[PDB]
């Protein structure tokens, strides 16, 4: 049948998880969400001729590292690690989030795609070079997002599931 596609959006509170999750199946630009609120949610899309199934998971709630939450986040086949292009501290808070990614999953090599989101903001923190050489000192895509505008979010998501399969013919 269809391929599902399991994603992790991860990063600090209040980069724009649910805002961009919302986006990306409601099109529509969420002012304030529950920041407490972790929810799954569907979308069926065309990825480059591909009919898949995504199953995205919002994340929210306390820091914890019981068995169960390190299972939980083992079922995630890719991760959107997502960033605010006006906040440094989201920023540097990336490297933390790929090493827990990699230490549930015991690989170094796992599917993820770094997102630099709000970039309808005038005055950012983190120039678009210092996430970009991040970004290529991990192996892996880069791409700057706004939730209030559309722009990139399509192309988040789509990527890392082009991470996943390229990671899935292995
Ligand atoms: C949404 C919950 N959350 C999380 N915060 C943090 O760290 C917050 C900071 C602030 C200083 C102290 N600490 C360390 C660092 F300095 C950054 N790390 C998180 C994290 F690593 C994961 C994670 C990802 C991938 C995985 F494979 C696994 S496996 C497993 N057991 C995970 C766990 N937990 C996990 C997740 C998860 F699961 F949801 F994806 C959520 C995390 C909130 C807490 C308040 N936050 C904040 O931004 O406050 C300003 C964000
Ligand atoms: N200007 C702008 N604001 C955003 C964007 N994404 C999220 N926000 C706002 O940032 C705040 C927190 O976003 P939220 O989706 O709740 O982030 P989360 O905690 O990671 O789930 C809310 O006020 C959102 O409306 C964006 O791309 N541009
Ligand atoms: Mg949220």
């Amino acid at each position: 049948g269809m391929t599902e596609y399991k994603l992790v959006v991860v990063g600090a509170d209040g980069v724009g998880k649910s805002a961009l999750t919302i986006q990306l199946i409601q099109n529509h630009f969420v002012d304030e969400y529950d920041p407490t609120i972790e929810d799954s949610y569907r979308k069926q899309v065309v990825i480059d001729g591909e009919t898949c199934l995504l199953d995205i998971l919002d994340t929210a709630g306390q820091e914890e590292y019981s068995a169960m939450r390190d299972q939980y986040m083992r079922t995630g086949e890719g991760f959107l690690c997502v960033f605010a292009i006006n906040n440094t501290k989201s920023f540097e808070d990336i490297h933390h989030y790929r090493e827990q990614i990699k230490r549930v999953k015991d690989s170094e090599d796992v599917p993820m795609v770094l997102v630099g989101n709000k970039s309808d903001l005038p005055s950012r923190t983190v120039d678009t070079k210092q996430a970009q050489d991040l970004a290529r000192s991990y192996g892996i895509p880069f791409i700057e997002t706004s939730a209030k505008t559309r722009q990139g979010v399509d192309d988040a998501f789509y990527t890392l599931v082009r991470e996943i399969r390229k990671h899935k013919e292995k």
